[PDB]
């Protein structure tokens, strides 16, 4: 059962404006979804400094950076909170009307894209690079959704039947054809080094097979 829904006109907006502006700095993508990962795992070691059980879902708090070029994928996964499926279809987007207007006035006033993750919407620059994005998560107070969105007004979500995450989020950018370089182990160091490397927890980048 995959239920579809269109995006707030002002987040359609904002995926457009990325989509279309001419910008050659993309790589701060991952910066910005390495980002939000951080932060998501910050929450669950907070939470769970007052109710531990919260790590029963996985204790190691951690984000692995996995290509595959077969696929074309980028998948950046993070053992943070996760995601409820209300996350995904209201209260994300509810905070980010308010970030996106700020960004776009800020952009209108002379800033450039890559200052995207000041104004709290910098998961949208996943669309520098990803023709379309999967977004599997799952907290520990809701089931494991799968969020997906080509962009052009809409978004899916469905409950995700594959292989369960425990808790977290795993971000599939379904890269464009001309955006290969992010697959490349060389390209991805110089990348995390470069807007990464204070990061307080692990980032593993795995080697293609
Ligand atoms: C990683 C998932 C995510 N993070 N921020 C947003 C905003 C809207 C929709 C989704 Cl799936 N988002």
């Amino acid at each position: 059962e995959v239920e579809t829904f269109a995006f707030q006109a002002e987040i359609a907006q904002l995926m457009s404006l990325i989509i279309n502006t001419f910008y050659s700095n993309k790589e701060i993508f991952l910066r910005e979804l390495i980002s939000n990962s951080s932060d998501a795992l910050d929450k669950i070691r907070y939470e769970s400094l007052t109710d531990p059980s919260k790590l029963d879902s996985g204790k190691e708090l951690h984000i692995n950076l996995i290509p595959n070029k077969q696929d074309r994928t980028l998948t950046i996964v993070d053992t943070g909170i996760g995601m409820t499926k209300a996350d995904l279809i209201n209260n994300l987007g509810t905070i980010a009307k308010s970030g996106t207007k700020a960004f776009m006035e800020a952009l209108q006033a002379g800033a450039d894209i890559s200052m995207i993750g000041q104004f709290g919407v910098g998961f949208y620059s996943a669309y520098l690079v990803a023709e379309k994005v999967t977004v599997i998560t799952k907290h520990n107070d809701d089931e494991q959704y799968a969020w997906e969105s080509s962009a052009g007004g809409s978004f899916t979500v469905r409950t995700d039947t594959g292989e369960p995450m425990g808790r977290g989020t795993k971000v599939i950018l379904h890269l464009k054809e001309d955006q290969t370089e992010y697959l490349e182990e060389r390209r991805i160091k110089e990348i995390v080094k470069k807007h990464s490397q204070f990061i307080g927890y692990p980032i593993t980048l795995f080697v293609e097979k």
